[PDB]
């Protein structure tokens, strides 16, 4: 059940039920990236404009564009007439001296201006270890509650990330973290697809990691084909609301591999919120080349990338217009 | 200027005949500070929220409502009169001294939806605003109250901003150099907040003078004359079209009372107050000193006492919300 306004939004975001969506909020993400390519720290003027020229060259091959409120409200004004808008509402990263990484809202911005900014939908992203401290879960589910609540009197869609982690593995590219993954994924969408948070549509992790999965893995083989497939079929039975896939900064090849094999297995989703996987290369380039550089890698290495995703998402993803 | 068929009926179960007579006891930190004063054990969980139940059970058969904290506040909430309606407090208290900024915090494990399944009518909030301050500070304040009011929009349930002034610069409110600028403080914050998109039902604000300082009604150095007093709550009237009331804290029963009159011959046609330690002070000391049946006691003669005086004087100064509707 959506109402008029949030139906005509995820409309705005999507094409025939399917979210084809470019993720260039990144920005704790970003600036790591460009650290392995200059000593200098980076300027706003240089986040802004890399934000800018993707989203220029890009949006016109994408249902959509989430950008960030702090460096990405210009980038916003130059997408393509026909890609809807979604703006971060989170403040990025987190804090590594304690397990918690409790969310935290940007602290002049609110749903409401969210909305008057021009944005489709709000997102934001929460970290979650579903075997985590009881208390701190406590807490995370309380401010979802309130962003859901935001959302839902605002009548604007409410784009919920998890990103999952556990409290005592420190890498989650480990094979000890890989042996959870499933569980963690799966288990953190079933809670927050309660009504109470007031959720649209939840942008999640693949709940395996392919680098592990028999066919797919470089080393040590820690599942069979058949084992990952029902991870897959585990996630479709955690949840009915739409929800969608983000890249995780994979390559772009095992991303597309990694799709065919969540629709061949079972998985109805309903698209991609896709950033590094697509783009990734472009940072280099900017840094080393500058800007024009950057914008002929757009037209050819990264117009490549978000056209062969695309090509895949067309035989693969699912219309959320189905999940009514 | 409007108000949902739900907000609607939780305002009328907040109110008596369009008058909001509420009986405020959200205190936490300062509740048990009172407390330590007359004994030598650290005040107990059990101590805080049995003087509360003791209160509620007591005396909201005289209030149109009450006004209770989440933290030690629920099993109060549950013996309140039938009669009575619930607000619930939704801001950690205090602020840091350290610093100017008096920035808003939501308790931790709270949302305006487990306020409303806690059997709220009402989510109360305080905000500490200096209109002169930080621009940045402001501007996330601002940004803060915009949530809540969404959250209540959405959890259709009235939404009451406590706004309480102060100045970046000036340490004590009670000081003469913060009357001669506190109109100013009130009234400006009334103006900002009463603005449709913080999504505020009522205004829980303080009256726009330091009546100490008032001919009349002051004891020692005069600052103002009765019509210049006048004039601020006449300025407060004109500073929102939304209900509101007047909190007490600050002053005695005797004064806070006068101050009621006042404002009504003065042509402030605020909506009811919310008043707390005046009514239910006196307990605090026997409750500690004397038990429970004690204040139960107390509670039923000298508490029924303040709290129907206080009725009486409602009954010739306080105007309906209903008028601004
Ligand atoms: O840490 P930051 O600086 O806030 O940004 C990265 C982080 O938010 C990621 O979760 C992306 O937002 C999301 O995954 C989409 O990007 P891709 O994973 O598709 O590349
Ligand atoms: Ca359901
Ligand atoms: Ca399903
Ligand atoms: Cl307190």
């Amino acid at each position: 059940t959506l109402t008029e306004n949030k139906r005509k939004s995820m409309e705005k975001l999507s094409v025939d039920g399917v979210i084809s969506a470019l993720a260039f909020d990144q920005r704790g993400a970003l600036k790591r990236m460009m650290a392995q390519h200059q000593t200098k720290e980076p300027t706003v003027e240089q986040i802004e404009e890399l934000k800018s020229l993707v989203s220029e060259e890009l949006t016109p091959f994408a249902s959509s564009i989430l950008l960030d409120p702090e460096y990405g409200l210009p980038a916003s004004r130059v997408r393509s007439e026909e890609a809807g808008l979604l703006l971060a509402y989170e403040k990025t990263g987190y804090d590594a001296t304690t397990t918690s990484r409790l969310p935290d809202c940007l602290d002049v911005w609110s749903a409401k201006r969210i909305k008057e900014a021009g944005a489709e939908a709000v997102k934001f992203l929460l970290y979650y270890d579903i075997d985590g401290d009881q208390d701190v879960n406590e807490q995370k589910k309380a401010y979802i509650e309130r962003i859901g609540s935001e959302c839902r009197a605002e009548d604007i869609p409410f784009y919920l990330e998890i990103l999952t982690y556990d409290e005592k593995i420190a890498d989650n590219a480990s094979p000890e973290f890989a042996k959870v993954k499933a569980h963690k994924v799966n288990e953190a969408m079933k809670v927050f697809s309660k009504e109470r948070f007031g959720v649209d549509v939840l942008k999640v992790e693949v709940p395996v990691n392919m680098k592990f999965v028999e066919g797919f893995a470089d080393g040590e083989v820690l599942f069979t084909k058949e084992e990952a497939a029902q991870a897959f079929r585990d996630q479709e039975a955690s949840t009915d609301l739409p929800y969608i896939y983000l890249s995780a900064g994979v390559s772009a090849k095992l991303f597309q591999d990694t799709l065919v094999f969540a629709a061949e297995s079972g998985a109805k989703f309903n698209g991609v919120l896709c950033g590094r996987a697509t783009w990734a290369g472009s940072v280099k380039v900017y840094i080393e080349e500058g800007p024009q550089a950057a914008r002929e890698w757009l037209r050819t290495e990264g117009f490549k990338n978000i056209d062969e995703l695309n090509k895949v998402l067309d035989k693969t993803a699912s219309p959320w217009t189905e999940k009514m």
